[PDB]
């Protein structure tokens, strides 16, 4: 009946793994891209945000917040989150490992500039001797083309993601790790990924300083 | 048994107490002590991102504090019926965790910064969050915040609540709703049972704990 509709502003920000996601459902959805503080104190005395927060998501009737809520709403209702508890737990543990790799690129930009070149470095490393290791070692686990169940769910989405910004940071990381290379190009490959991908779909290009600052002005941080 | 590792305190293995104690599950915990404990867990191969928290539980080595609880919490059956009730399940807990995360690492904020952030999180919980449940309650007149049956949501906020009280009992005063929830779990056998002296229940951490933690997970 009715489109999910994503209220954010128009930025990547804690929406695009959402946006991801959907898309690679196959899912249409509409966006209403926030410009002000006034646009989400408007949400906010409408009522629509439980707690006073984006990213929100009307969805099959509800008025979803947090991040987390919306995707795992999406991914039941798209049969992209396992098809039991143990593979879901196997999905969680995944996906919020590539969580907390992604929190800390997403704050990046936002860290004191002489704190910055050592978040980054330890970016890195982490990326390198923790969280690429432990992907790859799933995937030469079992040989299988996706990450669990030996079908496409939405941690092959969110990891994909993930690479694709590990690579804006430095190309040279994903370099000694052929399963997850190959993973990001059959993922990619998929119609519905590959539309995404392609320029005019709702993707989001990575945050510039006129973007953060805009989000300063509409989240007063 | 479902085993769970970690060290002796709180911190991110807390609510797995709390949600184990509430369903009426007999765990076991194997306390770490020491950065090479920590080692040899890593060693072994126990820890996919060589961290803790981890649960042994039916044959899985579980990492991640959110697979462990969704885990427990769909065997237990505290996650709702159907996945618009889980939504709304995810979504109430989420903001818990919000709040629950800012109270926890609160310790560990620069010192020059801590009288900021304790007044930060107290005006949050008064004109954000505790409103927010409030109104949920409030909205449907039922005991539990969601399907009028016990859930994980019920645990994780009155685990929150007692949390809240540590640090300034008057923030709760203008939420009778939240009051009446907290006594009416509390009291749940199971709870009950919990939050007597002597259960698995631990205490907030000092400073020596914070110490501890320091020595054990290199920070
Ligand atoms: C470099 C900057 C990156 C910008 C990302 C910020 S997202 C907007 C922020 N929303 C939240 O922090 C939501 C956190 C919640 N845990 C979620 O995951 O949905 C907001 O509404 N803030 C308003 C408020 O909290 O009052
Ligand atoms: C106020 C004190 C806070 C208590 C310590 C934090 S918990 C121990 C820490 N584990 C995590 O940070 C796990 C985060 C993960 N997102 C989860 O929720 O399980 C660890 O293993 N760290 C070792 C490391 O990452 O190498």
């Amino acid at each position: 009946a009715e489109k999910p509709k994503l209220h954010y502003f128009n930025a990547r920000g804690r929406m695009e793994s959402t946006r991801w996601l959907l898309a690679a459902a196959g899912v249409e959805f509409e966006e209403k891209f926030i410009k002000s503080a006034e646009d989400l104190d408007k949400l906010r005395n409408d009522g629509y945000l439980m707690f006073q927060q984006v990213p929100m998501v009307e969805i099959d009737g509800m008025k979803l917040v947090q991040t987390r809520a919306i995707l795992n709403y999406i991914a039941s209702k798209y049969n992209l989150y396992g098809k039991d508890i143990k593979e879901r737990a196997l999905i969680d543990m995944y996906i919020e490992g590539i969580a907390d790799l992604g929190e800390m690129i997403l704050l990046l930009p936002v860290c004191p500039p002489e704190e910055k070149d050592a978040k980054l470095a330890l970016i890195k490393e982490k990326i390198k001797n923790r969280y690429f290791p432990a992907f790859e070692k799933v995937l030469k686990s079992h040989g299988q083309d996706y990450l669990v169940g030996n079908k496409l769910s939405r941690a092959d989405i969110h990891l994909v993601e993930l690479l694709y910004y590990v690579e804006e940071l430095d190309s040279s990381l994903i370099s000694s790790f052929p399963l997850l290379k190959a993973l990001k190009t059959r993922i990619s490959n998929l119609p519905t990924v590959k539309k995404f991908l392609q320029p005019g779909s709702p993707r989001k290009p990575p945050m510039d300083e006129k973007s953060l600052e805009e989000a300063r002005k509409i989240f007063r941080f």
